[PDB]
């Protein structure tokens, strides 16, 4: 499994489902690409 969304994200230890789920650097959370 991974991160999922809302959970913070980590840009060196990314560890969610992207791409549909993302870490997000504007919400600083992995989030759904919406």
């Amino acid at each position: 499994d991974c991160l999922g969304f809302l959970w913070k994200c980590n840009p060196s230890n990314d560890k969610c489902c992207r791409p549909n789920l993302v870490c997000s650097r504007k919400d600083k959370w992995c989030k759904y690409q919406i």
